[PDB]
């Protein structure tokens, strides 16, 4: 049956009775910036033919620009939640879908380490195993899923503007070389979400690292506690996520080509969609060619979609929000045109499905 919620069928997504191949993006500031700044990014997405944006669903502990979502365990604050409500509302108005992780692996916006601090634990990876922290995470998830959006009266778990919930942004368990800890946690937390929300997709939000047995030279494939094939195969996970930052990781753009091909292939073998959920390349003089090449693999090998890091827009004074991290894409630009030409082909593929 046709559904207004994004669903899966084999290695691709579906939406409203048609296949849903997409290009999209990420932005971390929708839960604390003005409506003018948020609206400008949505407007850029429409101009770029983008259909999906991944945004943070967390702001734990310390406020950012006087805005917070969970200042203390179980204390849920309207300053950040009202802004998330607005993003969901605006996505619904504009026909864009959201992907929303519940916690950060990293310390930006508090992260797992804020839970470790609140609960008096002894290090990052306690987040995954301590019952007190797991229950706090569950209480936060359950609050979000059940929250009534103040802009439209629709509970988050009932809103088709949300494509997927995500367990975390880039979860790692460096102290666990087996990958068992994250698989067990992800199994528990995806089951929990599905026990409440029977409308939405769920993904892990991991970076896609493989578990290579022994002691591989490239420590990311085993040493970060991430076993992507096992995570993607979990019963209550609907699609696999993989990220790509070859510069950071000591790799090349051509290694990135092979990384994309390998993850798309593994989606075909597992039988679930896979999304290149974050990607970026730091040399701006080569990124247009690098992105073109990566996105053409996505298109030609039938990957379900991709989301670049990062689309930012204007600030309240009309100037551009700065390129703080070296990954900024603005619209219009030569990199935005590479992406928007690919996005148009993905949207045409969907319409012709």
């Amino acid at each position: 049956m046709a559904s207004p919620f994004v669903e899966t069928a084999g290695t691709s997504f579906t939406l409203n009775g048609k296949e849903f191949y997409f290009a999209g993006t990420n932005n971390y500031y929708f839960h604390y910036k003005s409506k003018k700044m948020v609206d400008d990014v949505f407007e850029d997405m429409k101009a770029m033919n983008l259909k999906v944006i991944r945004i943070w669903g967390f702001l734990d502990g310390q406020p950012q620009e006087n805005t917070v979502m969970q200042p203390r365990p179980g204390i849920y604050d309207e300053s950040g939640f009202s802004k998330l409500d607005y993003a969901i509302y605006k996505a619904g108005q504009t026909g864009i879908k959201l992907v929303i992780p519940f916690v950060n692996n990293w310390d930006d916006f508090g992260g797992m380490n804020q839970y470790v601090r609140w609960f008096q634990a002894d290090g990052h990876d306690a987040f995954y195993t301590h019952p007190d922290i797991k229950e706090a995470y569950k209480n936060y998830v359950s609050y979000m899923l059940n929250r009534v959006n103040t802009y439209n009266g629709v509970k988050y778990k009932d809103d088709p503007a949300i494509m997927a919930w995500e367990l975390a942004n880039e979860p790692r368990v460096q102290s666990d070389r087996t990958g068992n800890t994250l698989v067990e946690w992800a199994d528990e937390m995806s089951e929990f979400i599905k026990s409440i929300d029977q409308n939405h997709l769920v993904a892990v939000g991991d970076e896609g690292f493989y578990h290579i047995e022994g002691h591989p030279d490239w420590h990311y494939n085993g040493g970060e506690g991430v076993d992507w094939k096992r995570l993607t195969a979990l019963k209550h996970i609907d699609y696999g996520t993989y990220h790509l930052y070859p510069d950071h990781w000591g790799k090349t753009a051509e290694w990135g080509n092979q990384w994309i091909t390998d993850h798309i292939c593994d989606g075909k073998e597992i039988g679930k969609p896979v999304v290149l959920e974050e990607y970026g390349y730091q040399d701006k003089s080569r990124r247009d060619y690098v992105y073109r090449t990566w996105l053409e693999l996505i298109e030609k090998q039938s990957g379900a979609g991709s989301q670049f890091w990062i689309l930012t827009g204007i600030q309240d004074d009309g100037t551009l929000y700065p390129d703080y991290d070296g990954f900024r894409i603005v619209y219009p630009s030569s990199a935005a045109s590479v992406i928007s030409e690919h996005a148009e082909r993905m949207n045409e593929k969907s319409a012709a499905s």
